[PDB]
């Protein structure tokens, strides 16, 4: 919305820019203006071959003679059009030069000044106002934002006003030539307008449509791949890929509604639109045999105007173009523009000498940023004397750090004054002030450049020598001298870290060569290593003792030297003074003290496609028809203007066009007719395999085993993702970019043959131009593709060395240099300078190139449609039937390259779905193989089982593990962490095999045993009961599958788990519905739900697994009250974390690093003393 002056826009141009623009633009305009003369020229050959086309048929007497004339007249007209015709492609191709070049020079000369003054100005801000700002929107909004000027004021401009020139033009000569038939061509402009509105309308309202009805579907798939380990737990893959099924097959009706609907929508649409120019042009034809029109000016008119009437449509990108650009433009030159109060790239301001460095600070009120909601400095009074070393001592609020912050003058105070020796801060020069200054800061940053390179970020006039002594004076010679490479190492984050201790050495080093008056410490020991500290505190302490200091840490090792220790409460400067003088005052600082002490060939998708052997023959001759049908219209088209031009006695002529214009018309019926079809068919066609992939894969996608669901690759998420993706985009494969892809090829075959046959070599020569400007068109745009790859590759570098300027900024400030970073980015910009220069020069030479391959292959049309052909007794009405027939053959041909991505982004979507169904599983659900054992009742044994986790094979959960439990009885299960305890229920669920050892159930391996039956036999209960949205009764239904559960059965289950009292409170009773769609109930209902579909299955063995883990109060003493009684009737093991709900256990069994350690009765292992003892009274005392 908001948006800039033009003028202000282009402040960056001057003097060349200025004429570039001028000449351009100029350029740009005769270029326009070309096209429009070049049809006027094609009225005056029509008249041309017209009036020998009326006088030779006029004769019926002489032939020799007809020779004579004609053909001299012929002779002299037609070569004086073709010289202006070659006249004209010289001149495209020079303004088409100059039009891209001059433009896209401007562009180049403009976005290199913006970028430099742009991140001129980033480092100029001072830092309240980063503060208050996004870093990295502002470094994406450098690189971006430009960009978008730079398409802004680039060669779209030129293409805006030749296209301007083209819609003036073009209606001129409209007008002048004549005024009716423009009228007569307006009339039905609103008409198309019109029925392409409908097109916006059904478009916008249908996509959310789809997206509103696999929507449905999707929401299914969601809850289902999320809940995914109970629909296998209770083996609902078959119920839950049927629900997808049906709202599958909802999708595809919808989806073939929408196939009718906008098949018919488009068919209609191009009807009017073709039916409207006819009309245009047969009004046309009434005003030729009024004898108040020539019928080549009726052609002249006809161009002109619709030419420049779409002129307008291809102006309006570029207006956006622009528009974007200004709006681009807006918040960029927000910045340069904007002024600070600090500058520091500002001469002005004293610069002492002869500093002594005596510091104070006055009645100190601040607040940063963050403003009126917190004031962290209330008042304040501070000295420092030359040479001595204070330091500030704080609990909190780091207001410590503040004064270090206002001393450099990042920030100017709210009321009082900070003093360097005499002088107010602000009186003196803001980078001389930063330069009399030395920093070493709790978090120290090293720029990417050699270890010389940072430290000459002290200053930029150094030698080794210097670099070698600081290094030395900080002690940090002989480490890095140990490094490889010497002082030519690297740093930063991108390779060589480094000790924290050696980078703040590294640091204190950069600081060393300042040479600075004044010394700030903040923290700088803190958050540091206990041995490296000293390394380091020794050289701070070598740093100071030139200098005056202030110093900030939360370490009163290096305080008690400070000449003077300070102490703030509240912002409020409380004690000062020497260190035994402030533990004789016991306060703040004493207290302190104490206290710290693959593309591929696929065919068998079609294969799958194949399922209909028809829709596909239909559509595909329904086609090809239609492609055929196409340049019919051209034939027409040739014979409405060939009959008329080869007219002879009028009479008959105006007989004929009636027919011809009807004929057309039932042409276009036809057309429609077939359309609809190849549309319906192929949509039709599409939505259900759209149907059958969704299908097979989701299929797929329910057989494979918790080892897959637990991938960090496949999330629920990336799963429908993928799942939706794949089967939309091979629909579009197989849709429409085929079917016109035939149609095409079709249209262009059947358009060949004709022009072929009737003009002969007249063909062959356009089969000879139209491939090479076709080709040159292609090759362009790679070019194009290439320079633009390579140019972000390019500004990419130095976009980089921006974000380390501005992302590190706060550091790079304090030790100014910013000069440094501005002459970087500049060195780093010159090279797509010099490269945005070459870019006008190819744009330009390659554009104007396309431009003249065209107008002179036009020359050629009628040069050797007339002279070598027309000289010979072949004819114009052919010449013209050839034009437009090849011509638009071609242009049919160019979908063609526009499809090409559909096909490839549709065979990468095919490359995974065919994998994803083919993939099978360890542990398959769907095997109808396993034992079926008959008898009942449940034993279980874990035996010497290792297992480690397929994703995380790194540390084991079990080892070695082994367990059993007799029927009826309750087997406990504690641990110290972990799924160890979990871990059992899983196996036994198989949810995996073990990597070695095995469980048993009634004493048969389940390894051998059936999946599903398996699992049938099982009371699983979770920690987070997932309901999926249905009736509660089909919730606890889901219980038991093969079968639906009786009424009574659900409800002796809903009796049995204590859930009654809500599923009669309720309104709907039984049918409410659940999952926080329909209805919303807290954790403890849907546990008891949870339990009743457990029990509803009538298991011999219950799993509960934590079931007590999320909730509260009498939520806790209810539920497990429902467990209590869900158990001892039944198998059960329950690894809860409540061991006195775990007291009564008929064994209890403690789990350490995956072998089992204690196993008893709760006083059994009461009796002993170890692990489970520690567990049952850590947790009984707390
Ligand atoms: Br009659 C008659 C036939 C084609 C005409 O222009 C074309 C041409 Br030429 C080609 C196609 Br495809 C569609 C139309 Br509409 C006109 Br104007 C009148």
């Amino acid at each position: 919305k908001p948006a800039v002056s033009v003028l202000t826009m282009f402040r960056y141009a001057g003097w060349l820019d200025r004429l570039y623009m001028l000449v351009g633009t100029l350029a740009a305009i005769i270029h326009g203006v070309a096209l429009p003369l070049m049809m006027l020229i094609f009225g005056d050959m029509t008249d041309s071959f017209a009036s020998v086309g009326q006088v030779s048929k006029q004769s019926t007497q002489m032939s020799e003679a007809d020779k004579r004339a004609m053909f001299a007249k012929l002779e002299e007209e037609m070569t004086t059009y073709a010289y202006y015709y070659t006249g004209i492609g010289a001149g495209v191709l020079i303004v088409a030069y100059i039009q891209v070049s001059f433009w896209c020079l401007a562009a180049g000369r403009q976005i290199h000044k913006i970028r430099q003054k742009f991140f001129h100005a980033i480092m100029n801000q001072e830092i309240g106002w980063f503060d208050v700002h996004d870093v990295g929107e502002l470094n994406t909004r450098l690189t971006d934002d430009v960009s978008k000027i730079n398409e802004g004021i680039g060669d779209k401009i030129g293409m805006f006003f030749q296209a301007m020139a083209t819609f003036f033009g073009g209606f001129i000569i409209g007008f002048t030539r004549g005024w009716k038939l423009t009228l007569v061509i307006l009339a039905i402009s609103p008409v198309l307008g019109l029925s392409a509105g409908i097109w916006a309308k059904i478009l916008s309202s249908f996509t959310d449509k789809e997206l509103h009805a696999y929507a449905k579907a999707g929401a299914v798939a969601e809850e289902v791949l999320a809940a995914i380990r109970t629909v296998i737990a209770f083996g609902g893959q078959k119920k839950e890929l049927e629900r997808y099924n049906n709202n599958l097959e909802e999708a595809k009706r919808l989806g073939i509604k929408k196939a009718i609907t906008a098949n018919i929508s488009m068919g209609a649409a191009f009807l009017l639109i073709y039916a409207s120019y006819a009309l245009a042009f047969w009004y046309g034809t009434s005003l030729v045999i009024s004898k108040e029109y020539s019928i080549g000016q009726v052609l002249t008119v006809f161009f002109s105007v619709l030419i420049g009437a779409f002129s307008v449509g291809q102006a309006s990108p570029n207006i956006e173009a622009f528009a974007n650009a200004r709006g681009a433009a807006y918040e960029v030159f927000k910045i340069i523009d904007n002024k600070p109060s600090i500058d520091s790239f500002s001469k002005s301001g004293h610069k002492p000498d002869n500093i002594q460095g005596n510091l104070e600070f006055k009645n100190i009120h601040f607040s940063y940023p963050s403003r009126k909601e917190v004031q962290i400095l209330k008042g304040l009074n501070l000295k420092v004397k030359s040479g001595q070393t204070v330091a500030l001592v704080g609990n909190s609020g780091c207001g410590k750090s503040t004064t270090v912050q206002l001393m450099q003058r990042l920030y100017d105070p709210l009321d009082g004054m900070v003093s360097i020796d005499g002088q107010d801060i602000r009186t003196i020069n803001v980078r001389y002030l930063r330069e009399i200054i030395g920093v070493v800061s709790q978090e120290p940053v090293l720029f990417a450049t050699t270890i010389a390179e940072n430290i000459r970020y002290g200053r930029e006039d150094v030698t080794m020598d210097e670099i070698e002594k600081a290094v030395k004076e900080a002690n940090a010679y002989d480490f890095i001298m140990k490094l490889p490479h010497q002082f030519d190492t690297l740093v930063g984050e991108r390779g060589a870290q480094l000790s924290g201790g050696q980078k703040q050495r590294i640091a204190i080093a950069r600081a060393l060569v300042r040479n600075p008056k004044i010394l700030l410490l903040d923290e700088a020991t803190s958050a540091l290593d206990t041995e490296s500290e000293a390394v380091v505190q020794a050289a701070l302490d070598k740093a100071r003792e030139g200098r005056t200091t202030i110093v900030i840490a939360h370490r009163l090792s290096t305080v008690r030297n400070a000449d003077v220790i300070a102490g703030f409460d509240g912002g409020v400067i409380v004690e000062q003074g020497n260190h035994d003088e402030l533990m004789r005052e016991k306060g703040i600082y004493f207290k302190l003290v104490m206290t710290q002490t693959p593309p591929a060939s696929f065919w068998r998708i079609l294969k799958l496609n194949s399922t209909e052997w028809p829709y596909f023959v239909v559509g595909i001759f329904c086609a090809i028809i239609n492609g055929g049908l196409q340049p019919a219209f051209s034939v027409i088209f040739s014979k409405v203007v060939g009959v008329f031009t080869n007219g002879g006695p009028p009479e008959t002529q105006r007989q004929n066009s009636n027919l011809f214009s009807l004929l057309f018309l039932i042409l276009g019926i036809i057309s429609f007719i077939t359309f609809f079809l190849q549309g319906f068919t192929f949509g039709k066609a599409g939505e259900i395999l759209t149907k059958r992939l969704r299908y097979m894969v989701f299929k797929s996608m329910l057989r494979q085993d918790v080892s897959w669901f637990d991938d960090p690759k496949n999330t629920t998420g990336a799963l429908t993702t993928r799942l939706a993706n794949d089967a939309a985009q091979v629909k579009g494969a197989t849709g429409s970019r085929l079917a016109v892809i035939f149609q095409n090829i079709a249209n262009l075959g059947t358009g060949i043959i004709i022009s072929l046959i009737y003009g002969w070599q007249l063909t062959l020569l356009l089969l000879a131009i139209v491939p090479i400007i076709a080709i040159a068109g292609v090759v362009e745009m790679k070019m194009l593709s290439g320079q633009a790859l390579k140019d972000k590759k390019e500004l990419e570098g130095s976009g980089k060395i921006a974000t380390e300027a501005i992302e590190n900024f706060r550091t790079v400030v304090s030790l100014t240099r910013e000069q440094k970073f501005e002459t970087m980015y500049a060195q780093s910009l010159q090279i797509p300078y010099r490269n945005a220069m070459k870019k006008a020069h190819v744009f330009g030479i390659t554009f104007s190139f396309t431009q003249a391959m065209m107008y002179f292959s036009y020359a050629a049309c009628f040069r050797f449609g007339a002279y070598l052909v027309t000289q010979q007794l072949m004819t114009f009405e052919n010449v013209l039937l050839v034009f437009s027939a090849i011509v638009f053959g071609a242009m049919a041909v160019g979908q063609v390259s526009s499809f090409a991505p559909d096909y490839a982004k549709a065979t990468v979507s095919a490359s995974h779905i065919i994998r994803i169904i083919e993939k099978t599983p360890e542990i398959d659900s769907y095997s109808t193989q396993g034992l079926k054992p008959n008898m009942l009742e449940g034993n279980v044994q874990f035996s010497g089982v290792v297992f480690n986790y397929p994703t995380r094979p790194s540390i084991p959960v079990l080892q070695g593990l082994s367990l059993e439990v007799k029927k009826g009885q309750t087997l406990a299960l504690v641990g110290s962490s972990g799924c160890g305890k979990s871990t059992v229920v899983q196996l036994l669920e198989r949810f995996y095999d073990p990597m070695a050892g095995s469980v048993f159930l009634d004493g048969k391996e389940i390894k051998q045993l059936n999946v599903q039956w398996l699992r049938a036999q099982l009371g699983i209960v979770s920690q987070e009961p997932i309901l999926f949205d249905c009736s509660i009764a089909e919730n606890i239904a889901y219980g038991d599958n093969s079968r639906v559960v009786s009424y009574e059965e659900i409800v002796r289950a809903a009796k049995e788990a204590n859930i009654h009292q809500f599923i009669d409170s309720l309104p709907d009773k039984y049918n409410t519905r659940v999952g926080d769609k329909g209805t919303q109930l807290s954790g403890g209902q849907k546990q008891r739900i949870a339990i009743a579909r457990a029990l509803v299955r009538q298991p011999h063995i219950l799993l509960l697994d934590e079931a007590t883990s999320a909730l509260d109060t009498e939520s806790e003493k209810v539920v497990q009250e429902a467990l209590d009684k869900a158990r001892e009737g039944r198998t059960c093991i329950v690894i809860a974390h409540r061991l006195s709900t775990i007291q009564n256990a008929d064994l209890i069994v403690v789990i350490q690093n995956g072998k089992v350690k204690e196993h008893g009765t709760h006083q059994q292992l009461l009796a002993q003393k170890g692990i489970y003892f520690s567990m049952v009274s850590v947790q009984a005392g707390a």
